[PDB]
């Protein structure tokens, strides 16, 4: 048991001290390392439960019992008289350098599970190096360093929400008493754009500051893993060349889809171009129905746009279905325009105007499920139809990393690939839930594991989202669909109910539209198994209850718990109206 | 063991029927029940693990052993065959009113937690009046039924609140796109007043309507108990009479205390007036540091106000006072001037102007703790220094109903009081958190235990509040003091972190926004404390109400993951410690 663990401890860690918080000659080695300025994890071997065991067993490496004991990259380096004398000699800062590559850790990828990874990695020793490189779009999009939601996703997406928002703010402001008529207000896109770009920017000097100051080595080039320990690093003059790593950890994530039909490539444009585009888009069609397609769908009408959204078949596939549709009334009655069961079969009538910063003009031809032909013409058009990796780029087939169907890395439970010192993390791990703060433990926890003993793995069940749609939507669970299909019917009740904010009344706003439900398992204590809420700052409302759930709460345990008045979250600590009582959730 | 929670169910239950999910008599029964039209608790006997051993109890007071059984006010009634003998012989209808009082329960408040036991109680067949007289303010300022939250508490203040809020919302708006010029944009106090007292009037006919509908005695008179089953009634006519129950709840609530200093009552005002004033206060002192003050100062000065708070030493005396200091940090940051370490020791410039719509101008003297003194002009004196019952309103002192030292009644920890028939729920229920929600609860589980047959009792520890503050703070358990105090500095590990939430970057504070984890190192390091100041503070904080109330640990909440982007999101990755002395900045 615990002679497998030391074992791989030993072998993988860079520099690692096995200490007891009370023995002053391991105080003595600490302050010499940190004088030296050479990182380390330490083990306090009095902290722990099989701690006295684990000291004798370190005695199979070093033939000591005693502590402190010095390792560097899976060698016995010396108790505290034989660190002090190597110190004295000025001999110690040439042993812990000294390695059989390169680098401990290469980071391919400079993302959201990547860069965490990196900075984790390097505060025990670890010597690290992050790789990233942002490849065109199809136009010529470009960006920085921080990846996907930094820089094209999460941040820019949510902060144009918001401007979004903040237009019923105005509306609502005169039914409060302010003087402001929201009638005679225009929008600027191109300020908002200037301030979403703005931070983007602060984010982009503030990662290369934080590698910088964790000592990572930061490479702005293309990485290639030619070899179990070999990567090929093309730079931004097309200079290649070679760097060799212990472990390996890939993090490069994903892009969009283009749909396979004439125009696509060349006229139209997908998120990666949405959040620095220059122009406004003008009349807009979106094609898709994913949370992407909605989110970037919902704000533009609020800012003013003419919107259309061409949905195969349903909206958010895969997402409980009753609160899909709810989701998408509220924007059908709020200025969101659908063409249901339809498909995209595009023209180029003008081309951007990028002198004047106008958008161009284009014909949209598509046909209706049952037959009926699609047309319609639009400023500019957005593609929301999937991302996909493209591992081929990263990875060649001879070093044998395997991957499935879709074309993502298949790996353990600990973040494990087929090449036992290869590891891939976020949205190209194969199965897990494709979200940033997921990435980001990921990345976080097998640093620790790799470099400072741990062995706390990321558990990735019941992990809480949110659609921030204009009327938001989060969730943490199984769907009612789900749980019915692995349960029964008979086994499963729903305790649901319309609630109208208090900030909406005097507003006149609409009184049976937001809606939550909770899922419960009647045979297991009546087991809350799916949480669910449509109305505003469903984040926020949101993200408590994923610890409760996380826990294993019980309707009972809501029903105990006293709400907070008033607020629209109190609403989950008093429902009562089941789905099968057939009695009505409206206020 | 079983004998006596049947005993005392028989008892008081109103019309009650014991009953068996699968027997056919039982339903037969049931049927004719509700084509009566009589209200009933129903206890199924097999959903209950010891179903059997309480059908045997049954007997003792019936002869019989078999379901169903029916009672009505403690007597039996009948087996199967004997209430149907009764249906078609057109008995049945009288054996159901027959009663020794008057109502099977009398409700003395028609407030939150009044107006739901109430409500409960009905739903089970008990004959229920409610009790609500709003006695006026020194003004003459009086309300509707409701109670304190609906007409001068939660509700207006809150809204109030999001009147201030949108301010920040029109500044906003530019920095993300938006055309307009806040400088240029002014409040009218009157049209939010008349916005928020619209709602205030749609409750008001709600409450009504909902009491009418459930078949509840709604008087709007003054009661007063004069013995355990007595209580004298006064009209609006000054007509006196006097109604008998078998139960009594006494839900009456609070008001807002004066300062004994000449001038308090005559030329200032409480928030007992705040909500429906016709015109805006002004230039504004407020005298209090609750969280009625602060809140009150608070939007006051985000809707135009020059507002001054009158502090006696601390703020928030009770909240955790880490946090207590950066909520008034924030505010004095924002607009509203402190006057600290000072009391008031009120003299009228000018007359209210009635008729144009206007304050009137006054003159507060005071001092400050070191003896220098205190002189300034106000437009608007509102007075928030507590608030407080008056039992001796309610309650001849004859009955038998203990009170403690501050006047409030003194409970089992099932809300009886020292007169067995008689319970006490709401504010005026001795050392229990004074909050709306809390009302609800114990007066709806109380009418069940009552009607109902129901054992589960209200749980009063660890309830989350959310102070709305123009940045508002929402507390879950204990407070860092109260935490050390209790278990002593070694044991307790406190993880905390600044933040600033994402739709703060482009309307350009840095390090305003703070949260912590107040911990218990020897028990697995549980959570004892969450504190967070921010913004929606009381949507992040509800949610993790139950997970403490679950006996949440610093583990569980590293192992959910965050919601991203979202301010809620920062506690799953808190991680800097108070004894490291690191900075908890970003
Ligand atoms: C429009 C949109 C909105 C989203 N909104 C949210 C949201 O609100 N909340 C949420 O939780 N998630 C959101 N997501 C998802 C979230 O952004 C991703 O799950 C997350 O970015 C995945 O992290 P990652 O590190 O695996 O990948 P990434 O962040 O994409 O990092 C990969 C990086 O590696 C680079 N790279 C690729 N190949 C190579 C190579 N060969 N060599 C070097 N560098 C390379 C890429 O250029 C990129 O910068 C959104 C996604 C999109 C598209
Ligand atoms: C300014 C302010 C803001 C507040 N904000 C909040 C908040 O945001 N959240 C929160 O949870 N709590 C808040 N509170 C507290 C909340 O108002 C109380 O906790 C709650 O109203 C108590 O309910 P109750 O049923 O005990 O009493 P009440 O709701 O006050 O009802 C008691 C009723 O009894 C009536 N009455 C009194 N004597 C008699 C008599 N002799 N005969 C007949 N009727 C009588 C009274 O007129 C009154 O209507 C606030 C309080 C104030 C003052
Ligand atoms: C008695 O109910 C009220 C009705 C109206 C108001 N005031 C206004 O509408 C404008 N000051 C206040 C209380």
């Amino acid at each position: 048991g615990t002679s497998q663990w030391l074992r791989k401890t030993v072998d993988s860690a860079a520099v690692i001290l096995f200490s007891k918080t009370t023995c002053p000659y391991c105080k003595k080695v600490k302050d010499v390392l940190a004088e030296a300025k050479i990182k380390h994890a330490t083990i306090e071997l009095d902290q722990l439960s099989n701690g006295s065991a684990i000291q004798k067993c370190l005695a199979s490496f070093s033939k000591i019992e005693t502590v402190p004991q010095m390792f560097v990259r899976g060698k016995f380096i010396g108790d505290s008289q034989t660190v002090l004398k190597y110190y004295s000699n000025d001999e110690l800062a040439g042993i812990v350098n000294e390695s059989k590559y390169d680098y401990d850790l290469i980071v391919i990828g400079g993302g959201s599970g990547g860069l965490a990874a990196g900075k984790e990695a390097a505060k025990y020793g670890a010597k690290t190096a992050v790789l990233d490189y942002v490849e065109p779009t199809p136009i010529g999009t470009t960006w920085g360093l921080g990846g996907t939601c930094v820089n094209v996703g999460c941040i820019p997406k949510k902060l144009m929400h918001q401007a979004g928002l903040l237009s019923h703010a105005l509306e609502d402001a005169e039914h409060f008493g302010w003087s402001l008529d929201r009638s005679k207000i225009s929008h600027n896109w191109s300020t908002m754009v200037e301030g979403v770009q703005s931070h983007i920017g602060s984010l982009n000097w503030g990662y290369k500051v934080a590698l910088r100051d964790n000592q990572v080595t930061y490479l702005n080039a293309k990485g290639r893993l030619i070899s179990p320990h070999e990567v090929q690093i093309t730079d931004k003059n097309q200079k290649v060349s070679t760097i060799t790593g212990n472990k390996i950890i890939l993090a490069t994530g994903e892009r969009p889809k283009y749909p396979e039909i004439p125009g696509a490539v060349e006229y139209g444009i997908t998120s990666d171009d949405l959040f620095s585009l220059p122009y406004f888009p003008g009349k807009t069609l979106v094609i898709g129905a994913s949370y992407v397609a909605l989110e970037c769908a919902g704000f533009l009408a609020s800012l003013g746009g003419d919107v259309t959204v061409m949905v195969r078949s349903i909206l958010l596939r895969g997402f409980d279905q009753q609160m899909a549709e709810k989701v998408g009334d509220y924007m059908e009655n709020h200025g969101v325009k659908f063409a249901k069961l339809c498909v995209p079969d595009i023209k180029q009538l003008k081309v951007v105007d990028t002198e004047n910063n106008k958008p161009g003009l284009l014909l949209v031809k598509g046909h209706y499920t049952d037959g009926k032909k699609f047309e319609e013409e639009f400023e500019t058009v957005i593609f929301a139809v999937g991302r996909e990796p493209q591992l081929s780029k990263v990875l060649c087939e001879t070093v044998g990393v395997k991957l499935d169907k879709n074309g993502r890395v298949v790996c353990t439970d600990d973040e494990q690939t087929t090449v036992s010192n290869v590891y891939a993390i976020g949205d190209i791990n194969a199965g897990k839930p494709q979200l940033t703060p997921v990435a980001i433990q990921a990345g976080r926890y097998l640093a620790r594991r790799l470099f400072a003993g741990a062995t706390e793995l990321t558990d990735y069940s019941n992990v809480a989202t949110t659609v921030f749609t204009p009327l938001e939507y989060g969730a943490c669970g199984l769907s009612e669909e789900d749980a019915i299909e692995k349960y029964g019917d008979k086994d499963i009740e729903v305790y649901h109910s319309n609630f109208k904010p208090l900030e909406w009344t005097v507003a006149h706003r609409e009184d049976n539209v937001c809606y939550m439900k909770l899922v419960c398992r009647k045979s297991d204590n009546m087991r809350v198994l799916g949480l669910h809420v449509l109305g505003p700052n469903a984040g926020e409302i949101t993200q408590g209850y994923a610890v409760a759930i996380k826990m294993g709460a019980t309707k009972a345990d809501f029903d105990r718990t006293i709400g907070i008045h008033p607020t629209c979250s109190e609403t989950f600590t008093t429902l009562h109206v089941t789905k099968k009582s057939g009695v009505s959730p409206i206020v």
